[PDB]
């Protein structure tokens, strides 16, 4: 079995294991702040430096993975708390879209909301152009921010949210369990064929963004990950 | 929302929140030992005392849950390491089958391997009578120990195993992530309609068993659980 | 070469290869519980029955050794989690100090913290009388519980900790590597001359203790050992 | 704390986590064969793809590490069993020396035996030009194959050897424990200042080589590694 596993309880600038793209910043307390509160259309993304081989062309096997992380979003004054965070899986050469407008693209797609990635979003702003639900929500995105499936949710300012994600290679099911701070859990599951949507080697990470009038603190506090590919 | 959540880092024998059935015994270190090493066809089960309402007849809503626990199985001399542990969901009036032969029934079914429950088994012995796979395995059981679906696994004596289970009400998907001792993860998922297989109120718990020649240490070390039923 | 090697994956009460002193008790799962949770100044120790010859008077040779074990400490209610575990090397006639007060003496020293032994401690309580650091720590003790050298550490209740110790005869260096639950490793090393501090034949083992208000579960789960003395 | 940890029980071609350099080959059983038995001056090296940051320029902290691996060397007919294996730590841009003559350079140094690396060698051939001891031996190399310190050892054809290495940041002590096939352990320790000899980011790996007349099977069977840098 081919297994990749890591665990970050705090992050630091200068760690070869992590790739920073955009307005990312590592705070003194170990937290990663994804966007710059003073920039227009700010976009920040952090990825695990090492590419993970999620499926094999030789055997046709797809890996299963278990990951869990925790974030926090907080309101800053005079601005609309937007736009949110997205845990994504993209090709190994992934870069922030060329003329990114930040905002509702969450830093992973273009103006129409298209991109090459699969991910779980925690959207705090309703962009009608992307057919966003009228409330905050968690959604599964497959090559687009016009979510394949969404579930109502509620982002609480200053609250530490915990998430657990399991992807079963067999059923190709991606399930998410979000534990809010009030104790209640929110779940969403969807069948996604990683092998048909992504290349053999990909990179996992987080991305967040804002606009001109929408800005808020997007923090990543911890992240653990484990994937196992059955080699034959 | 109607939420039920508990967390046990250690168990104790005078806890009204726990029901002991069979040869269960609480060791001095807080662990629960499910079977009696010196009893033939030994069977032991532990259940959360309070019935959890998983579905409503009024709204037709089914609850979503997130639970994780860790156990350890260890070999004892001169005996075949058998038969295994099962995390199960059963009617609130659940009792050890009358005249249980222990062994391959895992303490939840009758001689043919039938019963009323839904669970995830960690089977360490191949019972051809229940169509068991030729290796150790994790399986999803629905009213029978002839698993609806199994995945090969490997039970390491004296190793602490961690499991995480997520059941998404919408897709009715039950997914399991088992983190072995060597870091490798094993997963299995299956669509199970709790509302059609179980009553409105059920009890969650664990069960293990042995035979005449098959006996081993079955321990439960910790258990956290959280379920949320949307009431409206 | 004169080599002594053994490996315990589980312990049992009628084993002539093991000496039990004090409140030691072997649980049904194979684990050794060093202290009695109901006794006031409780002290329990377990030693390998056979004396190991660590140095020759003939050829001034000292033995090199590689050992690794794993333990678990857990909080019990209403009591301060104290006092800790110590892996020690002592004269073959070693016995629990006469009139031992348990507590910060860790079962190996007198009231002032003096004794005849060398060992690695995993201290979970700061005894100012022994100049203990203000946090949990691992320390190297040479004839006293006022550690020659300490390193900060963190004891996690119910966590299985693994340790590996290497003593290099040439450099007389004792180095320890503690693998926390967390994945993080802690190390400490110190030059200790076994030949000048201990006699030719010694006994290896573990010891733990508690006080009136300080009590917790001290468990030893496994232990392998190999020593080689060059004879020529 | 910044921790990096991985565990390989078997290797595979096409794993992004591993860099193959030279005549390396992944056998069908999962073992890595470092040298080509049919090539003159054969050299093969395998490295962990991701650079590990061993020390910080910010806080003058150095990381501690614990690693253990197992190898096997086997005689092939008509050839001198040479030249050995070396576990090394080198700059992230490390490549096989231009114009390497294999043989006694072990694939990490030039003709004089100089290079930029720190490692532990398991030398099976006495090269007088590098002041090699007259017998097989384990040695600690610091920027040269003219070992800083060596200890006699004995390579047994077809025997699986296990090694454990601990580097304690504080004392800057590197200690090695080699468990031979017959149960006897061999140890060697040396104070090495990684911060003064190596850059902030390095790569860990293995290297082996042969000559025209000296060739043998050099295999790597498993490898686990964990390093922790105190960030603060
Ligand atoms: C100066 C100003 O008026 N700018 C806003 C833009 O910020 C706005 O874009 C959206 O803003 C919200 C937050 O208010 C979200 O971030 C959303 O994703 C953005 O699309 C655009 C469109 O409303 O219009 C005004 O210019
Ligand atoms: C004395 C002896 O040989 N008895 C065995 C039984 O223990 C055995 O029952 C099975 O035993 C295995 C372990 O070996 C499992 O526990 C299984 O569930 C049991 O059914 C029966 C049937 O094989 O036959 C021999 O008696
Ligand atoms: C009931 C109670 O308060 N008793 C305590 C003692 O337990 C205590 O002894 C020390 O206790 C700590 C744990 O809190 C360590 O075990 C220490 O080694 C013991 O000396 C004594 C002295 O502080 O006094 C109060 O009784
Ligand atoms: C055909 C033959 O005679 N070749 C040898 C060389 O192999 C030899 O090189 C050394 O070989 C030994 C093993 O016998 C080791 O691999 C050593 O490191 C090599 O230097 C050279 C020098 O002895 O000369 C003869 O050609
Ligand atoms: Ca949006
Ligand atoms: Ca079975
Ligand atoms: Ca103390
Ligand atoms: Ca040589
Ligand atoms: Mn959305
Ligand atoms: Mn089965
Ligand atoms: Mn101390
Ligand atoms: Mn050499």
């Amino acid at each position: 079995a081919e297994t990749v596993s890591f665990n970050f309880n705090s992050f630091s600038e200068g760690n070869p294991a992590i790739n920073f793209q955009g307005d990312v910043t590592v705070l003194s307390n170990g937290n990663i702040q994804l966007t710059n509160l003073n920039k227009v259309n700010s976009v920040g993304r952090v990825l695990y430096a090492m590419p993970v081989r999620i499926w094999s062309s030789a055997t046709g096997n797809v890996a299963s993975f278990l990951t869990s992380f925790s974030f926090e979003m907080k309101d800053i004054k005079d601005y609309d708390p937007a736009d949110g965070i997205i845990f994504f899986i993209a090709p190994e050469d992934t870069q922030i879209p060329a003329g990114s407008i930040g905002g509702g693209t969450l830093g992973v797609s273009d103006t129409k909301g298209a991109g090459h990635f699969v991910g779980v979003e925690f959207d705090t702003y309703s962009n009608s152009e992307y057919n966003d639900p009228p409330t905050d929500h968690v959604g599964i995105d497959v090559n687009s921010v016009d979510s394949v499936k969404t579930v109502p949710w509620n982002s609480v300012s200053g609250a530490v949210v915990k998430v657990t994600v399991i992807y079963d290679s067999s059923t190709k099911t991606l399930s998410v369990a979000v534990t809010n701070d009030n104790g209640d859990i929110t779940t969403i599951a969807q069948v996604v064929d990683l092998k048909a949507k992504l290349p053999e080697r990909v990179k996992f990470g987080f991305s967040a963004s804002g606009s001109l009038g929408g800005r808020q603190i997007h923090l990543i506090r911890s992240w653990s990950f484990t994937s196992t590919l059955i080699t034959t």
